[PDB]
């Protein structure tokens, strides 16, 4: 195919120097060209799977990627027939030349995590992506099989194990295997004798003399199931067993999450800057981890009353807000509380927010404060950290470090992902967003942390068309500042997937009667369909019959309602059918966001433009969560539906609030909703970046659902069985635990491999990270 | 007995917060200590070994060090009897109060290597250190044993290896292990047969056909001795056997070696700032090495031309010297060449000397200049990277990286040592020596590169009661900077000790009447007798007939020639028994040096002070070596002796020098000449800490000679054996090369474990190295 492949290239030329995407590639160069096209041999089709090209003079360089997690860098001549096969560092250089002009320094930093994992080896089955786990079972299982230097670090675990001055399992009579094995056998003749419901307290004087403290279980079967586990550990490790096992011994008591940045609280906030789903989940996940708790806790036979801190800033001049306390309860929980710590330099606390993309230079300092306060608060230190975004994967990150805790990192969102090119373009974007602090401090919590949770597939591996977002961290570049060759790999034991849910008693379907909060419709009908125009509404509906088009939302540049509303302006099939309501930006108030400003302008204009009154009503933040499910329900009521039209959806928890209430949702294709959302049964997926046609299929839904209703119940029960299936909080609690119990112990075995690893991030983040973070300027009250 | 300890303790505090060196350590308290001492036993006997003690008010820290290379470090109550065992992080927590006041920053950074360097195991026993190669060879030898996995590696390195385009040892006809087993059987057969002076090019032709391709040896009998070796090396590996393959297979024909500070020349230098020994060194190195490299060539039946290149800075405005041409042919050799190279910056090159304290910010670009300019100079890329000193071992492991070279490094000195307490007083150091960025330096390079020569043991491990000059650099502290827990460890297998000598045709014994060089002995006598006093020579000598004390050096601080000229002057003995005579500074130019510049003032002062006219002759530098010998045996004529009174000495050329002429020398203990010389059996040591005892051990000398005159027969032929057995050029270079071959191999086999450490490495160069050697002011013309 010499004549059609150079035919290609030829296309590719004319471009110029620039950045070649996959849409904008061949999109352009294939569909532009004859039927010579005729590519159904290998060249077009297996370089379908180009995910980016250098565009150059001679040579361009192109990333592919035949399956998730795999990368193959090539360069071909411009006008030639030689490809050449680059390296990761090779194919980064180029990108480096594009910008500054030249590659980086020779001799300037390149950070390679490569090396540094090998401990376990590296699935390579993209059924084991977001899986580890399962993988780390199996690896543990086997290693464990009988082998003594193997079996000691188990038995030195539950020998040390203890809480608050209370030894648990092994006491220190047990110094081997031998008796260890003996006294296990020895308890379980006795117990197999006693009846089931036995409580522990009856044989505990007996067990005590044989060695065995508290926390098998709270019964004779129940202890005698747990015995039977480790008896087996000891002489036929299997990985169900050992997960098992591991997941039930009581570890997790005392829990620090970590939230730094936004307006963290229970009300008055949803929607201010930096406030929204994180917030959101992490409430709903203490609420749930607290539950699961205090039952293996009672479950194990223990008494101890479990201890939940959030961590985050406290801003002292937020008013209408709880921001300003340091302690305050959760909702619906006994044991969680909300820890506030202020930020300071040496002149005293900062009192005014500061947008998550400027808080790096107090972070440091908070850590050290924060230790302080949680320490103050905790009886015990944390059984485990949670690092929430970058900020707080950050600072998890230097605590686990600093109290020696087992640490697990989530994400929320990447913002390599959400800003293109800002990787590479990064210098131009950096007064405003410092992303060479952001995704600094984000490669190390990374390949800090212990384990990884993420919402989605995707958010790993993405698909097979298009690539994840973590995994996009894998092979990147900030031109100037330094390279990073393997900074994360999409097979890595430590990905785990475990998926979020909306709180079930604030979203429910809107179709049963006696759970309607009525009592709101009121206040919902003023809000939808009054003609006041004010700070909380603007514009008016002029037509209160028809199905209303939904959204609700933070506002800034990514989560692009400025786009709907235009996609909408244009489209008279689309208006005539349904009026658009978006709810998103607080114009109650002055806004000191960058971002929403911006969005907020805009808004105004296409109002103006499009001249969008009597079709559009434009909502302020709505706070409360409990009204909110029943706003859902509500547009379900008029049989409208949700429309999440961002350029890039990390995961998505509105789509998930709608789906469960019933509600119709067409979602972003960019990001998690893609995974969410099965099209066609239980929803639509959009392109943000093709609008016109978004419009269009919103457009056909009402249509069609006009002359069959049925149409729209369709994908309401498609949407309501599809977070029966995949997104629920019942399962998440006791993953994550389980989770905790299998890294706990990991951690132990595979201990003196991680010593190289663990000076390398101690070394990036003070030699990288600190000067980078202090570089950024400080906020001045 | 706790009424003692605490008495001692006591003893301690009145000398308040600070640094305690064993010197004082044991001086102040004990001894100087109240009779009540009576200790012996345990606490005196282990803690006489204390090598330094910070001392804060309420605690002391004892670094102990029982035997080398071992250190325990303790905090014990300045009052109680608790004594609490630090690790050595802990310890170097101290030293850090006592100067910034507070420890470093909790985040801020600790170098550790020792996870690192887990790859091979470490020798415990004193006979390895220094012998590393010999540690490295039994430990091949049985990875290598019946090992598939070890010896495809073997394989693979005799292989790919080529020279020039040609190919070497085994040709691409053998791929696996069988063949290989499989051929040389049939080779060893048929040479076998054959007359053992038969050529190689006779079977040359059989050879290639059965895959083998040249340098196993230019005989048949050469040739089997060679194939037999590899045999037993795949069958039963040995390591003696394995130390004499790979010692023998022709590598080593361009050798590039590292020396930009100084003025270095063949000519008109020696004696100037920064220049010295280290030039002696090298030009005497070379010499050897290319002639043992001919040999070997020629022993395994190859053409080819080596080169040697040494790399050091082309400075434009040295008049009277040879510095500023770019290429210039050493004396009497074939083969090697000095090169020389510019520094620049953007403004274009830098034309003045700069100190080698202040190199610093020039090094990388030199590294890249330096790899064009060789790359120019050699057919083929270099086979063996010496580096030398500290911006020497630093650029020579930036090249090494740079283009896939076996590196070895040689110190030559270590200011650590030299310049005592400059590490925990480092900040107050820095405007004047940037000792941040030496420091690092030298770390990087020591760390970095594959095998360490040294020129003693004391450079490496001390001795019994003091420390070395790398085991120095074990753990250290910068405060405000950084910290070394494990930076170095004296039993790492790369420590290699090989001695240099002295040019044999330059330096010999004094009695060899028939070449002595007569000719120049009118112009010593008017250097050393003459009536005038000009920048040449100062004051004068009265009486002819006296023996002379003779000293000769750079001028500087630690040299310490202004103490000497001090410990005479006060000293009316010493001046009565010889005249003293002392070489160095030139004065025939203004000075640019600081301590050269410092060292003058004092000089003069001195000679005034001490009223040192006809007594003492202050010659300016000699520069030319073959003089410089006659003059040696000159003073021996007079029947007179060699001083070396350094503060520090970390070898002390001159030393050997002096001995080798038959001048019985006294020389520093604090260095490298507390190995050279054996006291009162080669010569003395004299404490330069105690130069009234000095000279007065000076003045017993000359007094038991003018009594019996053969005494100084005793100590000069004591010398000259000393030198004969321990230290000479003829070994030197084979002992190189076999360490090249070893080494070079030892690479590829434990390549993938060295991985981490070249990242942790590389990211130290960047973050920490290149920031600091930024931060020094650049010279200005
Ligand atoms: O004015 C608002 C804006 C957002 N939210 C809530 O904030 C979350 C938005 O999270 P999502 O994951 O959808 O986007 P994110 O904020 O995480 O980027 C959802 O629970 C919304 O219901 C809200 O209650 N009121
Ligand atoms: O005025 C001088 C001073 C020194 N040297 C030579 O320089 C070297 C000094 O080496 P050494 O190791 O003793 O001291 P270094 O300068 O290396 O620290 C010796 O060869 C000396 O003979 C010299 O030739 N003329
Ligand atoms: O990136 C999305 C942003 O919204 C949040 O979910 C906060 O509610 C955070 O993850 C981040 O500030
Ligand atoms: O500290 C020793 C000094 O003298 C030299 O030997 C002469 O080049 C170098 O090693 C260094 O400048
Ligand atoms: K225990
Ligand atoms: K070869």
């Amino acid at each position: 195919n010499e004549v059609l492949a150079l035919l290609s290239r030829v296309e590719a030329k004319g471009k110029g120097i620039l950045q070649q995407n996959q849409i904008i590639a061949e999109f352009e160069a294939l569909p532009e060209q004859t039927r010579k096209k005729l590519e159904g041999g290998p060249f077009f089709d297996l370089l379908k799977s180009t995910q980016e090209a250098i565009v150059l003079p001679p040579w361009v360089a192109l990333a592919v990627r035949p399956r998730p997690g795999v990368w193959e860098y090539l360069r071909v001549n411009l006008h030639a027939l030689v490809v050449e096969e680059l390296q990761p560092a090779e194919f980064l250089h180029f990108k480096e030349e594009l910008v500054d002009g030249v590659k980086n320094g020779n001799f300037t930093l390149e950070l390679d995590f490569e090396p540094f994992n090998a401990s376990i080896p590296r699935p390579t089955l993209h059924k084991y992506i977001g899986n580890g786990v399962d993988f780390l079972n199996r690896h543990l299982s086997a290693k464990l099989f009988h082998d003594k230097e193997s079996l000691l670090p188990l038995l030195k675990f539950l020998r040390l194990h203890s809480h608050q001055g209370k030894n648990l399992m092994l006491s220190e009579k047990i110094q081997n295997l031998n008796t260890l094995q003996h006294t296990l056998r020895k308890a379980e003749e006795y117990l197999a004798e006693l009846k089931s419901e036995t409580l522990y307290e009856e044989f505990e004087a007996k067990f005590e003399e044989i060695g065995l403290e508290r926390g098998w279980g709270d019964n004779a079967e129940r202890v005698l199931d747990m015995i039977r586990l480790l008896l087996d550990l000891l002489e036929a490790p299997d990985p169900c067993t050992l997960e098992t096992f591991l997941g039930r011994v009581p570890m997790v008591f005392n829990v620090v999450i970590l939230s730094p940045h936004g307006y963290f609280a229970q009300d008055n906030v949803l929607g201010y800057p930096d406030t929204g789903g994180q917030v959101v989940y992490i409430l709903d996940q203490v609420r749930a981890l607290e539950i699961e708790m205090l039952q293996r806790i009672k479950q194990q036979g223990l008494n101890i009353k479990p201890r939940i801190l959030i961590l985050t800033r406290l801003l002292p001049d937020a008013v209408g807000t709880t921001c300003g306390e340091r302690l305050e309860r959760v909702y619906d929980s006994e044991y969680c509380d909300i820890l506030r710590v202020p930020f300071r330099t040496e002149k005293g606390i900062v009192r005014k927010w500061i947008s998550r993309f400027e808080v790096w230079p107090y972070l440091e300092t908070y850590t050290e404060d924060a230790a302080v306060e949680l320490s103050k608060e905790l009886n015990g230190k944390p059984d485990l950290i949670i690092g929430n975004y970058s900020d707080g994967n950050l600072v998890a990150s230097l605590l686990a470090h600093k109290l020696g805790v087992t640490q697990c990192t989530i994400a929320h969102a990447l913002e390599k992902t959400k800003y293109p090119d800002s990787d590479i373009y990064w210098k131009k974007l950096d007064d405003k967003y410092h992303f060479s602090c952001q995704f600094t401090a984000d490669i190390f919590a990374m390949n800090h942390t212990d384990f990884i949770i993420t919402s989605t597939f995707q958010e790993i591996a993405g698909s097979k068309e298009t690539v994840g977002q973590y995994e996009s961290h894998t092979a990147f570049t900030l031109p100037g500042l330094y390279r990073v060759v393997h900074g994360i790999d999409v097979f890595d034991p430590k990905f785990n997937i475990v998926s979020p849910g909306a709180d079930m008693s604030i979203y429910f379907p809107y179709t049963e009667e006696k759970r309607r909060l009525t009592k709101f419709h009121s206040e919902i009908e003023e809000l939808l369909y009054s003609d006041v125009e004010n700070k909380e509404h603007l514009c008016v509906l002029k037509d209160k019959k028809k199905p209303i088009l939904f959204t609700m939302a933070r506002l800034d540049r990514v989560k692009n309602l400025s786009g709907l509303v235009e996609w909408y302006g244009k489209n008279t099939r689309l208006r005539e059918l349904a009026n658009l309501v978006v709810v998103g930006g607080d114009r109650r108030k002055e806004s000191k966001d960058n971002e929403e400003k911006a969005e907020m302008k805009k808004m105004y204009d296409l109002i103006e433009e499009y001249k969008l009154n009597g079709q559009f009503r434009w909502i302020s933040s709505q706070m409360d969560r409990v009204r909110n499910g029943e706003l859902y329900r509500y547009i379900c009521d008029t049989k409208g539906a949700f429309v999440q039209p961002a350029l890039y959806e990390a995961f998505g928890l509105t789509v998930v609030e709608a789906m469960t209430c019933g509600l119709p949702t067409f979602a972003t294709c960019k990001g998690g909703p893609a995974e969410i959302i099965v099209h066609g049964k239980s929803g639509f997926h959009i392109d943000p970046y093709h609008g016109d046609q978004a419009a269009d299929t919103l457009a056909d839904f009402f249509t069609k659902c006009k002359e069959d209703p049925s149409h729209w119940d369709e994908i309401s029960k498609g949407g309501l069985q599809r977070i029966e299936e995949k997104y629920t909080w019942q399962i998440y609690s006791q993953r994550l635990l389980t989770l905790t119990g299998v890294y706990g112990f990991w951690k132990h075995v595979s201990n003196l491999d991680r010593l190289e690893a663990r000076r390398y991030l101690e070394m990036f983040y003070a030699l990288k990270y600190r000067p980078l973070a202090q570089a950024v300027p400080l906020a001045q009250d």
